[PDB]
């Protein structure tokens, strides 16, 4: 019927990696910055460690791990392994610059049109990949795109992915709990809005109950100051009522790539082109001995 999922789930020993500090605490548990020093491999791999105990919640993290261990794409966050301790810990790639949402807020004054449009293209590539794998994310948002470097982002959070975040959802989903790749497009639209507004809250003030009807009336998020009509129209097409009228991810990749070739023609930003964000060709950008990025460390 469907193809066998031959992904390898890697079980890692607790003693093979060390927690360094905390990166975030929530209801789910807590995420640590850490290092993974596998076997006798002569490599340190920077990792994020997500740890939880109540039986019906352990199933949800293992569900996330299932999906996260099954993806392999440059614009999606893969699971490196799990560690079975009293708690259960997901080991993931360290994405040193955090979520894109906070990144746009904290670095607004150095974010030019090239970065924004390239981020849009990369998220669309990620999502298109998830579509090839017949996977529906169901929670795409700026908060769930992570920054490996300012020039490289990746989609995460498979805690809702299958084969509630109201202000990012398609209408069909809010009212009928229907979810498709095209419902992910809607959320893509909202995500891009967040980026083009440098991290503004969508429908800030409106309570989620009112949102369903607001959308029913034909209201949509406003045209961000920096957005040419070319870019805004793309957002708006992602918010059509007819799911099939919305763009496909494959087209979103194309449209944003064209615009990324002449960025200042599609986003208008004061001081654009004389802005500097950290690069792997900078000083102090990176024990340091034998550090290897997860993306360059392959197989057991
Ligand atoms: C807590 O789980 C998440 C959100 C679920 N709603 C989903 C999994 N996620 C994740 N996925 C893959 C890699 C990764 N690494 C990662 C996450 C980081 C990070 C560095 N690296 N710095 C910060 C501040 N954070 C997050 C807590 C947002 N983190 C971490 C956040």
């Amino acid at each position: 019927g469907e193809a066998p999922n031959q992904a390898l789930l890697r079980i890692l020993k607790e003693t093979e990696f060390k927690k360094i500090k905390v990166l975030g605490s929530g209801a789910f548990g807590t995420v640590y910055k850490g290092l993974w020093i596998p076997e006798g491999e002569k490599v340190k791999i920077p990792v994020a460690i997500k740890e939880l105990t109540s039986p019906k919640a352990n199933k949800e993290i293992l569900d996330e791990a299932y999906v996260m261990a099954s993806v392999d794409n440059p614009h999606v966050c893969r699971l490196l392994g799990i560690c079975l301790t009293s708690t259960v810990q997901l080991i993931m790639q360290l994405m040193p610059f955090g979520c894109l949402l906070d990144y746009v807020r904290e670095h607004k004054d150095n974010i030019g049109s090239q970065y924004l449009l390239n981020w849009c293209v990369q998220i669309a590539k990620g999502m298109n990949y998830l579509e090839d794998r017949r996977l529906v994310h169901r929670d795409l948002a700026a908060r769930n795109v992570l920054v490996k470097t300012p020039q490289h982002v990746k989609i995460t959070d498979f805690g809702r992915a299958k084969l509630v975040p109201i202000k990012w959802m398609a209408l069909e989903s809010i009212l009928h709990r229907i979810y498709t790749h095209q419902s992910d497009v809607w959320s893509y639209g909202v995500t891009v809005w967040e980026l083009m507004t440098f991290g503004s809250k969508p429908y800030d003030g409106i309570p989620a109950s009112e949102i369903s009807s607001i959308l029913e009336k034909g209201e949509r998020l406003p045209q961000p100051p920096i957005c040419t009509i070319d870019v805004y129209m793309i957002m708006v097409k992602c918010w059509m009522i007819d799911a099939d009228s919305r763009p496909k991810f494959r087209e979103l990749i194309i449209e944003f790539s064209k615009m990324a070739r002449d960025p200042q023609r599609y986003l208008v930003i004061q001081g654009d082109e004389r802005m500097h964000l950290p690069s792997p060709t900078d000083s102090n950008f990176y024990d340091m001995d034998d550090v290897v990025d997860a993306d360059e460390y392959l197989i057991p």
